[PDB]
């Protein structure tokens, strides 16, 4: 429907690796970005950033495990939940 009138801010790191991996929908499940955002620069090692409404941005290509990581850490994604949009 009407989409809300509402300013949003962010700023975002420049890339210095040769990917990023793009998180988003993590609060669709109520999962909090920051919790998010400290879980996946904790685990990771690399940097992590919330990016926008609904989005974490993880300098690194993480893509081959990261659907894993998450379903580990909130075992309420489910497998027909999550998913890689570039395959
Ligand atoms: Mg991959
Ligand atoms: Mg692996
Ligand atoms: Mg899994
Ligand atoms: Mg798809």
């Amino acid at each position: 429907k009407t989409v809300p009138q509402k300013v949003t801010i962010a700023k975002i790191p420049r890339a210095k690796k040769k990917y990023v991996t793009r998180v988003c929908g993590l609060a669709t499940f109520e999962i909090d970005l920051k919790e998010a955002q400290r879980f996946f620069a904790q685990k990771f090692s690399c940097g992590a950033s919330v990016t926008g409404e609904d989005e974490i941005i993880i300098q690194g290509d993480f893509t081959d495990d990261i659907i894993d990581v998450i379903q580990e850490k909130w075992p309420e994604v489910d497998d027909d939940s999550i998913e890689d949009l570039g395959e």
